[PDB]
């Protein structure tokens, strides 16, 4: 709330048997877990073309969490996927857009690491120019939060978009660990 409105709860979906089995991704999922367990460089970012099924890896992580197959750092966590398009479409002015986004993210922060957030197309929230001037830019809120390590976050994007919008930003580069997803599975 409005986290519930503007996110999909992957851990809840996992518990209901609503996520498809993920095969051939044990290594990638294990790596994401290791990354999420670290002090600073602890935001895994899945890189690969759309056709490799990056979201499935996040769904696999949700599955592992709910069966308790994770370190103390992730035991009992809720894993949510942020729905930015719905937030953008539902707002018209910068003020209330940012207030609603801050409200969602404060709820995550107040959970003090009990909530992990997946952000797909993450280059679109880093305030590096993917969002048009004059358009509603989540980067105003998410760039500083991510750069300061205020979120437990998994991201996804393409290699080229990562290199364009995230690479060269030393603050984000420091926080993120790339996981290359080479082939569909």
């Amino acid at each position: 709330q409005a986290l519930e409105k503007y996110s999909r709860d992957l851990t809840a979906l996992a518990r209901a048997g609503k996520l498809d089995p993920v095969i051939g991704r044990d290594t990638e999922i294990r790596r994401a877990i290791q990354i999420l367990s670290r002090r600073t460089k602890n935001n895994p970012i899945l890189l690969g073309d759309p056709g490799v099924g990056k979201t499935a890896i996040v769904e696999g992580l949700a599955i592992k969490i709910v069966q308790g197959d994770v370190p103390d750092s992730l035991k009992g966590r809720k894993l949510v996927s942020l729905d930015l398009s719905s937030l953008i479409a539902g707002a018209k002015y910068r003020g209330d857009f940012e207030e609603r986004l801050k409200s969602i993210l404060k709820e995550v922060q107040d959970a003090e690491g009990q909530v992990v957030m997946f952000i797909d197309e993450i280059h679109t929230v880093v305030g590096a120019g993917a969002v048009a001037e004059g358009a509603l830019d989540a980067g105003n809120i998410l760039k500083p939060m991510l750069a300061r390590g205020e979120l437990r976050c998994i991201g996804a994007t393409t290699v080229s978009e990562y290199r364009q919008f995230i690479e060269k930003d030393k603050a984000l580069e420091r926080r993120f660990q790339q996981i290359l997803v080479e082939q569909p599975s």
